[PDB]
C-alpha cells in the first residue's frame, strides 16, 4: 500500500537531479496499488483457469501481456524475466534478483489478499520488478516533463502531463 521509500530510492538512482512532492508521491504510490489489483486479480483468473493452486511466474507473465499496452508489456516480460533469472543463476530475494523494490512485501501482500491458495516465490519476483519498472517509466516521463519545462521537482500536473502526452501510458493509467 506504500513503496514510498521505494519510490523515491529509484527516483535517485536514474535522477539525483530530480525531487518529487508529497501529492506526486502519494498519487504515484496509488498508481503502483491500481496495477498490482489488475495483474494479481488477472493472475488470479488465470491460475483458476488453467487448474492452477498456485500462482505462478507464468500466470504473472500471462497477465502482464494482457494488461500492459503494447511496449510497455514487452518491456515489462523482459524486466520480469531478469530479475528471475538472476535469481536463480545466483540460486536478500530482492537483492539477488537485483531490484529495489521490497519482493518480500509483495510476496506477502499477494498472499494476504487471496488471490490464490499459494504464490510462488518466483512469480513475487517477477511482480516486484515489473512494479518497478513501470514505477521508473512513470517516474521518467514524470521527470522530463519537469526537467524539460526547467523545473526540478515532480508535482502532480507532471504526471498528468506524462500520461497524457504519452500513448501506451494514456492506455494504462488514462
Amino acid at each position: 500500500e506504500t513503496y514510498s521509500s521505494y519510490i523515491y530510492k529509484v527516483l535517485k538512482q536514474t535522477h539525483p537531479d530530480t525531487g518529487i512532492s508529497q501529492k506526486s508521491m502519494s498519487i504515484l504510490n496509488s498508481f503502483v496499488n491500481d496495477i498490482f489489483e489488475r495483474i494479481a486479480t488477472e493472475a488470479s483468473k488465470l491460475a483458476a483457469y488453467n487448474k492452477k493452486s498456485t500462482i505462478s511466474a507464468r500466470e504473472i507473465q500471462t497477465a502482464v501481456r494482457l494488461i500492459l499496452p503494447g511496449e510497455l508489456a514487452k518491456h515489462a516480460v523482459s524486466e520480469g524475466t531478469r530479475a528471475v533469472t538472476k535469481y536463480s543463476s545466483s540460486t536478500s530475494r530482492s537483492a539477488k534478483a537485483g531490484l529495489t523494490f521490497p519482493v518480500g512485501r509483495v510476496h506477502r501482500l499477494l498472499r494476504r489478499g487471496n488471490y490464490a491458495q499459494r504464490i510462488g516465490s518466483k512469480a513475487a519476483i517477477y511482480l516486484t520488478a515489473v512494479l518497478e519498472y513501470l514505477t521508473a517509466e512513470v517516474l521518467e516521463l514524470a521527470g522530463n516533463a519537469a526537467r524539460d519545462n526547467k523545473k526540478t521537482r515532480i508535482i502532480p500536473r507532471h504526471l498528468q502531463l506524462a500520461i497524457r502526452n504519452d500513448d501506451e501510458l494514456n492506455k494504462l493509467l488514462g
